[PDB]
């Protein structure tokens, strides 16, 4: 699970609170096991900063496409 | 499942409490073992910042856009 | 599920309970999903800010965005 | 498992709580669990920094690097 | 375990604390336990800055290892 305590995000910031699952997640099925623990105290975010607290199902790269691509 | 405490929007602040599907989601796969809950205290969003409150299903663009080059 | 405890709107500001199905992802068939919780406590918008309390169904944009510059 | 005290991000900045799960991935070890312990007391990143505090499962060579082997 | 006290990446750097976990996987191992001791007090890195924290698993050769057969 995901749990934060304070977030502030100003200056144009954007701030999500949840896992992201692109339209490549469609293989999946019905499983209840253990979940990884990730918690956040306090994130500061200034200047169009963007807080993603969860996990991310992608297949193109990652959050965000800026470094680092296919070999 | 999400649990959320004190949020503050200001300066044209918008604030969503929920989750988001595309009409990419149309017809896919919404169920792949989403076990986890999304806890949060407090939110502070000041000058025109955008708060989302929820998972997305989209695939086309993590909920903002962004494009850059590697390497 | 969507709820809410406490909404403060103020300076020209608007808030929605229930759910918002944009155009884009068709008609109002209503009844989709629904496979989360989203709850609010305190929500604070102060400033032209808005305040969503239910999940979106779109694909044209996320609620609110029509920017076309590229970084 | 993933613990974070203090994290700044500034000038388009952005970091995510959670971990990276890519398509590259399937029914099969994907259930990676509880492991190794990672937690961070301070994270201060300005001018386009990245924050990934997770672990990433995947064919993706790597989340985010400069290059490969240099001489 | 993995900690690190104090954390400043500046100008296009990033952070990742985890471990990486290539495509392919562990050959093997139903007893998945952490047996190493990372402390980080405190490093600083301005200017294409690459703090990676916890486990290097993957096939390049470059922050990262692997076997490989050589003929
Ligand atoms: O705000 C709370 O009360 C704490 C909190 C808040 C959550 C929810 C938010 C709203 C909910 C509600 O409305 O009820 S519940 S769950 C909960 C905890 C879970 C995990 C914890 C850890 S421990 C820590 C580490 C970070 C660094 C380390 C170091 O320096 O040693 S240890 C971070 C987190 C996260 C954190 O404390 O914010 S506290």
């Amino acid at each position: 699970r995901n749990s934060a305590k304070d977030i502030r995000t100003e200056e144009r910031a954007r701030v999500q609170l949840g896992n992201v699952v692109t339209a490549a997640a469609l293989h999946g099925g019905i499983r209840i096991s253990d979940q990884t623990t990730n918690s956040v105290k306090t994130v500061v975010g200034k200047g169009e900063s963007r807080v993603l607290i969860g996990n991310e199902y992608g297949g193109k790269g990652f959050w965000d496409n800026h470094h680092h691509h296919h070999h």
